[PDB]
């Protein structure tokens, strides 16, 4: 039917598959997925169940899985929506998992080494909404990208990335909003983003958005050399990071 109102046009894309449901279930990885003596495991997960609409594209042979994934994925964070996973290849775990167990579209399994999956929340206003991205090359060599959004019946919890997906996301894509922390920084937000800073210590960011001084500051006490935090200008009412190479 129709596209969903936050994502970009794959150029010249068909619409595969379309779903749409007012309430279904979704356990979705927040980490690798497998099975273990044939039972499914997640390292992390989110279960919420809403209005999900799925989207199933294929790209035309001009373009590759991974260019479709990087707009799509760009344009999210573009979006401000928090980043919550982020992973390539084998990292993700088995694509027969991803394709069956957690999208229910056979179409979607291919090769472990040519995926790419992103789960995301979207800003308040849609607080309560999950987005999903995931994107294949099969052998076929036709590639196609899954785009979901589920509005969850019930407000989600307070969801995080770890800290190496926001490192790996903040080299990945440049820059992310973090729109769902407090305006006081404090609590696992803050937790979140020092124990970042320490994993990769020689990195650099500019923080922005409306409360980006308060968030340079707590960390700084938290530790953080003041030489690796720049600050911008943003009005946006999350704090965003972008890395300074």
């Amino acid at each position: 039917s129709h596209d969903l109102d936050i994502l970009p046009r794959f150029p010249r894309a068909e619409i595969v598959d379309f779903r749409q449901a007012p309430s279904e279930e979704r356990i979705y990885p927040l980490g690798a997925i497998s099975r273990i003596s044939g039972r499914l495991r997640m390292e992390g997960e989110v279960r919420a169940e809403g209005e999900l609409t799925a989207l199933t594209y294929r790209l035309p042979p001009e373009h590759s899985s991974q260019e479709a994934f990087a707009a799509a994925r760009t344009a999210l964070l573009k979006a401000d929506a928090t980043p919550l996973f982020w992973c390539e290849r084998r990292d993700c775990g088995s694509s027969s998992l991803l394709a069956n167990a957690v999208f229910g579209n056979a179409k979607l399994y291919g090769p472990d080494e040519q995926q790419a999956y992103l789960l995301v929340r979207l800003a308040a206003p849609q607080e309560n909404s999950l987005v999903a991205v995931y994107s294949i090359t099969r052998g076929n060599r036709r590639a196609y990208l899954q785009a979901e959004e589920l509005k969850a019946d019930a407000p989600l919890a307070e969801l995080l990335p770890s800290p190496a997906t926001l490192l790996r996301l903040l080299k990945a894509n440049g820059e992310l909003t973090l729109s769902h922390v407090p305006a006081e920084p404090a609590g696992s937000w803050l937790e979140l983003l020092v124990r970042t800073l320490r994993l990769d210590t020689g990195v650099r960011v500019e923080l922005s958005g409306k409360h980006a001084q308060e968030w340079r500051d707590a960390l700084r006490g938290q530790g953080v050399l003041n030489s690796r935090m720049e600050l911008g200008q943003s009005e946006v009412e999350g704090l965003h990071l972008n890395w300074l190479r």
